RNA sequence: UCGCUUCUGGCGCCAAGCGCCCGGCCGCGCGCCGGCCGGGCGCGACCCGCUCCGGGGACAGUGCCAGGUGGGGAGUUUGAC
């Protein structure tokens, strides 16, 4: 009776974005980078 | 084409709405059911993946030599009768 849907639009310039995983982004520390470039250089040299 | 927003000196969030399931405390007892109370893939909010996104790029640039220029600067000299 008063139980409503009311939707949000994650649109552009439309409501704000929710919070979704952003790993691949993150700024990582140096000890980490470090490794990970050493082991794509086994693969393109 | 794209996650869809252009007539106007407005508002926009914090866990949203719901949507499917698992659980506890009281009446049912067939308990993974009815009153108070919770978790959950996250459904909504698609998957997978090896460099944050772009621009350059085996040249710029750094080290050691070779040659030219170089009163900006340094040291000096600028006869005797
Ligand atoms: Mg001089
Ligand atoms: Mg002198």
């Amino acid at each position: 009776p008063l139980f409503e849907k009311r939707p949000k639009n994650f649109g552009i310039g439309q409501d704000i974005q929710p919070k979704r995983d952003l790993t691949r982004f993150v700024k990582w520390p140096r000890y980490i980078r470090l490794q990970r470039q050493r082991a794509i250089l086994y693969k393109r040299l």
